């Protein structure tokens, strides 16, 4: 039912890894009509600024992937701390 | 497979509403051990600041819901423009 249940719908993961994990979904649902790009990477940058302040993680561990569906674009930012 | 397919796994929605929709997932996976709260609403505030700049939407249309699972907390921000 919950989006989080969709994230955790692969049985129980259990096991302690002693690490924190951020799952950030930035989904912008638009249309075939559109213009003036630069929204997902704009917020991404801001999030990386906040990251640099509080969360010491390198882009070597941060997974950045954008997925396109029709006129909808979503940015996935997975952060391992 | 994709998180976006999980978001759009309820058949095809089609129908044009001539409106934009943002689906923001801010998921912080931690543990029973933890302290110094105030991360989800901190980013939420920052996002609302960016919203006020670029995206003219009122909290009357913005859905704000936090979901707790064990030592994991996720904040869902749904914005209708």
């Amino acid at each position: 039912m919950s989006l989080i249940e969709l994230l955790f719908g692969q049985m129980q993961k259990t096991a302690t890894v002693a690490r924190d994990r951020l799952q950030i979904i930035i989904a912008q649902e638009r249309a075939q009509e559109g213009q003036t790009p630069d929204y997902l990477p704009t917020l991404r940058k801001a999030l990386m600024e906040v990251l640099s302040k509080y969360v010491n993680v390198s882009l070597d561990n941060i997974r950045i992937s954008q997925e396109k569906q029709d006129g909808m674009d979503v940015l996935e930012l997975n952060i391992t701390l």
